[PDB]
């Protein structure tokens, strides 16, 4: 590492600890990396199905004068390109038509591929956008458990809920690190974590070791109410080997799993900082903002066999 990328990583708020560790794992795209992540991301938005179909809202939108690209890895999503006024000033965010949320976000549920019918737990500290859009492609069918320890957070997704027209979730006011005690055998888990990691970027090694010990705790108890057969996907927005790869390998070499293959992304990281990992975890992505226009992103589909 130069200098010169040194102290423009230091600049940027980095300590000489993360600066060393993201050039050990991309060299100078370490500094495209960091840069992009200080700019602020397009305002996107995901289509409710459970309202109306894709094709008739984005010909209701353009006629008002909004523009907007289609999300690679989901249907229903779009990010504006143009915004005339306030996207969240139309009669089709105020009566649930459309709901604002990160496109990164947005890959998750459709990786988990919830279908009507299916038991299904979203296991997300701060349930909401992602639940509803597992609503929607179960398409009201099925059932979708979230919990939720803050009550007045819980209260107001409920209204989200109500304004999206969803009637397949239930709420429970406890951490999902309980969802064992609900005696429940799960189709399909969704295990995402807050969008604030290293990938959000506006931590110390110990914020670190506190998440990756969390998402591990988390993950075996999602793997644990998991039927045989079943689907969880994991994801977080974190940059960091060890709260995303590191905790898949050991998913890996712990339970009774296999990775299923994803598509959009990069392939996540084999030998982060020369440690060697299983060529399965390539099957895992990553989204990077110096090329995605998202925040730092990783996500892996996770078999129970």
């Amino acid at each position: 590492l130069s200098p010169s990328m040194l102290d423009k990583l230091l600049r940027l708020g980095y300590s000489k600890l993360f600066a060393d560790r993201y050039f050990q794992l991309w060299g100078e795209r370490a500094i495209r990396i960091a840069e992009a992540m200080e700019k602020p991301l397009p305002r996107c938005f995901r289509v409710n199905t459970l309202k109306i179909s894709v094709q008739d809202l984005v010909k209701r939108l353009n006629k008002k004068g909004f523009q907007f690209k289609r999300v690679p890895w989901a249907k229903e999503g779009f990010c504006l390109t143009r915004e005339p006024f306030s996207i969240t000033s139309t009669p089709e965010f105020l009566t649930g038509l459309i709901y604002i949320q990160e496109a990164s976000s947005m890959y998750p549920p459709v990786a988990l591929d919830p279908k009507p019918g299916e038991i299904v737990a979203d296991m997300a500290a701060a349930p909401g956008g992602k639940t509803s859009y597992l609503a929607q492609l179960m398409r009201n069918d099925g059932v979708i458990y979230a919990f939720d320890v803050d009550e007045n957070r819980l209260r107001e997704t409920r209204l989200n809920l109500s304004r999206l027209g969803v009637l397949n979730v239930i709420l429970f006011h406890s951490s999902s690190l309980h969802i064992g005690e609900l005696n429940v055998e799960f189709d399909k888990i969704l295990l995402d974590a807050p969008c604030t990691g290293s990938g959000t970027i506006h931590r110390t090694m110990d914020d670190i070791k506190f998440c990756q010990g969390l998402q591990m705790r988390l993950l075996e108890k999602g793997l644990e109410v998991l039927k045989p057969g079943g689907i969880l996907v994991y994801s977080t927005c974190s940059l960091e080997p060890e709260e995303n790869e590191f905790v898949i390998q050991w998913a890996l070499d712990n339970f009774d799993v296999e990775l299923l293959p994803l598509k959009y992304g990069e392939p996540a990281l084999t030998n982060p900082f020369g440690i060697e990992l299983s060529e399965e975890i390539k099957n895992a992505r990553r989204l990077y903002p110096d090329v995605h226009e998202t925040s730092g992103f990783f996500i892996a589909k996770i078999r129970k066999l």
